């Protein structure tokens, strides 16, 4: 079966916990650490569990 893996665009680490996905870009996500450092805040994001 096919598996979806989310990798953080800031640090290339796996997104464990909350996923901050850009609503503008295709396929841009941040982990909570990179989100907390303020990456990519020129675009609205969705934060899902
Ligand atoms: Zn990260
Ligand atoms: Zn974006």
């Amino acid at each position: 079966f096919e598996e979806e893996d989310v990798i953080c665009d800031g640090c290339n680490g796996p997104v464990v916990g909350t996923r901050y996905k850009c609503s503008v870009c295709p396929d841009y996500d941040l982990c909570s650490v990179c989100e907390g450092k303020g990456l990519h805040r020129g675009h609205t994001k969705l934060a899902f569990p």
